């Protein structure tokens, strides 16, 4: 489907074959960066703030709740997608897991559909 680790600061530590496909980066590329460069502004800036904010509070917005979002592709297009996100620790860290549906030809068929 498509799936992205990171660890408790946004760093991209997992990318998976379908997540290359979907998103355009390979996985070196996408490895040690942030998240962010998965998203528009706004949202790319904050992103950061998204995730400090759950950390400290521990009251989830996406998490186990699941959300229809913006992606943002390599070459700069945008598309929705189908986001959850799931906890997870390892070596006392903190890991999150995204698992990501596209979304895109659900829009256009219903886009297509309107439009006629
Ligand atoms: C690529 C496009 C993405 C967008 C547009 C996006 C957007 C957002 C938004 C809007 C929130 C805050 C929800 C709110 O405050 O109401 C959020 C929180 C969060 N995001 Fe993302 N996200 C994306 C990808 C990811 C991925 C791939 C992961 C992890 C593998 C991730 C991890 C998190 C975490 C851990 C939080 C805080 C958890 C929570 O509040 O439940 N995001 N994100």
């Amino acid at each position: 489907d498509a799936m992205i680790v990171i660890d408790g600061h946004g760093i991209i530590q997992l990318f998976s074959t379908a997540a290359e496909r979907l998103f355009g980066w390979s996985e070196l590329e996408a490895i040690g960066q942030n998240v962010n460069i998965l998203m528009p502004e706004p949202d790319r800036s904050r992103h950061d703030s998204y995730i400090s904010r759950y950390r400290t509070t521990s009251d989830p917005h996406i998490i186990g709740i699941g959300r229809i979002v913006t992606g943002k592709r390599r070459d700069g297009t945008t598309f929705p997608m189908h986001l959850s996100i799931g906890e997870m620790q390892s070596g006392g860290e903190p890991y999150f897991t995204g698992f990501v549906r596209d979304l895109t030809e659900h829009q256009q068929t219903q886009a297509r559909l309107q439009e006629l």
